[PDB]
């Protein structure tokens, strides 16, 4: 029941994200014979050219962030878009972060890793001073892929925690070669890998961080992966019971990362792939989950993470105002994310388990 | 109207006002005012922010305390009842304790001029010095508190800030209102900075913000020792009083200290011209105007006969409102890489035009 434009003008998570509002204003009051992709597409171009000047005067700082604004509004031109075209934005934003990443203070190094023989470009930025540093992995969802992270990072790096990102099986540059699938876990896995052989990084001070699907994965990955010390789930869900209340560009974006042709087969592969509750008891690291109340994802989440995340590790927060991630409540739950990733990965500070605003 | 005055968008966004935090000012209940709305933010912004103090979060506590004396900023900005103190004093004291959270922290001297305190904020890049300053000037009602943005960009690249209350302005509103010789204030603010080893002293400039700019131009005519000056949505006259906002009318009056409209504008019309002395500058300057900004083009007419030659840089942006606040972080950042070039860099920049003549 909700309209396409709708979704896809979501100004808090664009907004949070970096996009700037005076963008948004121009999308929302764009002629109506200019589609959102070619919209965004077209300030994508000119944020390049911009940052080409920029480079050409010896303007890094700036340059970084002009590459970023037009990654991400390549990003969100593409998000909600299935025709032919979906392929080339996800392809423009792609190219635009590879020449960000350089410029971007700090820089994101480029780490190509090969998983189950498919190649995976893996994103990391350090912080000040000298080494090791605690890495906080970032897991994309449904929409959301390694080039839109960045002010999430910048949170946890100026917390002295260093980022890593990457897209899995469907998720922006692995889609081509895989389909969502039921073992994320190894994509994580193999990522702690690096860190572990990387000697910029603490190897026992690795957590995970994911968003939307990302929390799902996130879940999952700690639930097999006795070395990571966190897990958040920001605004993920344990299994797709709740499928009928997804949105109708959700239950699209969910065929579009099957590669099935009907909303039932999607449903089918997805409920499967992404089922977490046999394995829930086994996440052995202090679990942050942030749940909007408003959220498509129910309540029945909460229910069931607190029947099996084990009680001794699972930090709950539901924000009675939240949306989906909670976007509509501004950079509060964000820095709370941040703050709590430091507690654990560099501060040291043993938390209890705890629950905030549950029961209602 | 006076709510979409208010409401400034571009200006408030970024500032570093919430999004959401406008959303729900622009949807309040009518029975709740826009003071109280955004007074109530700053109080609960200050919790929160006691509350990461209290839990080592010092990184965030600063950002919340930021947060609170922005609410309280915008909430008073354009008010003139009796709570207008209130909140110019609850915006006060919120970020004398943002301030030291601050990253970089934001360091207090306690300046005196005439029997008057002036506060001075001073922001130090990272690692060993000297460093090049930034002396940034408030507005009518942009004050020391507001330009938290505008500092994290030319710290980002290598200089110093500094930041104060100057007469009619903030904190000194209450001792003095608006004046005709602001240059006086600007001086004494270098001369601190010429003072402390950590700066500079042949590589100071002055930032100035909407009526900031008209002092900076000022500043730069009658200090010999500034290096750079910007004039961000300023003017060199108020031949054009009748195009202002109403509650930009209201400001003048308020910071004269009159009752009556032709009272100020007499008053501010006098203390605020700068035509006699624009030709004295001999630093770098910098003119940033938009196209539909109240203050017409013909302040570009004035600057490009006025202005030395040698020495100007003019920036017409002809999408841009007052400020080109409606333009998004991209002058903003053209602002703090040009200051770069003359302040950091060995760099001597010619005198350039762009957006002008129009089309
Ligand atoms: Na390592
Ligand atoms: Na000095």
């Amino acid at each position: 029941q909700v309209k396409p434009e709708d979704e896809m003008d979501n100004w808090g998570r664009l907004i949070l994200d970096g996009v700037s509002y005076s963008d948004m204003v121009g999308a929302r009051d764009r002629p109506k014979e200019i589609t959102w992709f070619d919209y965004w597409m077209s300030l994508a171009n000119e944020y390049e050219q911009e940052a080409e000047r920029k480079v050409a005067l010896g303007h890094d700082l700036s340059a970084g962030e002009l590459l970023m604004s037009a990654a991400l509004c390549a990003q969100y031109a593409q998000f909600l878009w299935f025709d032919e075209r979906r392929q080339k934005g996800q392809a423009r934003k792609v190219e635009l972060y590879q020449k960000a990443a350089p410029l971007l203070s700090p820089p994101a190094e480029r780490h190509e890793l090969v998983v189950d023989g498919i190649p995976m470009p893996v994103y990391v930025r350090i912080p000040e001073g000298p080494g090791p540093h605690p890495a906080v992995i970032m897991l994309g969802g449904l929409e959301s892929t390694k080039e839109e992270s960045f002010q999430m990072e910048n949170l946890v790096l100026d917390r002295g925690m260093a980022t890593a990102t990457f897209d899995g099986p469907g998720q922006g540059e692995m889609f081509e070669y895989k389909r969502i699938a039921g073992d994320y876990e190894k994509y994580t896995s193999a990522v702690v890998d690096l860190l572990t052989k990387l000697e910029a990084i603490r190897n026992d001070a690795i957590g995970v961080l994911g968003r939307s699907l990302g929390g799902n994965y996130a879940l999952k990955s700690a639930a097999c992966e006795p070395r990571l010390a966190a897990c958040i789930s920001w605004g993920g869900f344990s299994d797709l019971d709740y499928w009928d209340l997804e949105t109708p560009l959700t239950k699209e974006s969910w065929k579009y990362v099957s590669k099935v042709d009907t909303l039932e087969e999607a449903r089918l592969h997805v409920h499967a792939a992404l089922e977490t509750r046999d394995v829930l008891s086994q996440i052995a690291c202090p679990t942050y989950i942030l749940h909007g109340v408003h959220d498509e994802v129910p309540l029945s989440f909460v229910d069931t993470v607190l029947e099996l995340v084990p009680a001794e590790h699972l930090n709950l927060v539901v924000e009675k105002d939240g949306d989906h991630c909670c976007h509509n409540l501004g950079i509060r739950p964000r820095l709370e994310m941040a703050d709590w990733l430091y507690d654990v990965l560099v501060a040291g500070k043993k938390v209890a388990p705890t629950m905030k605003g549950w029961p209602l």
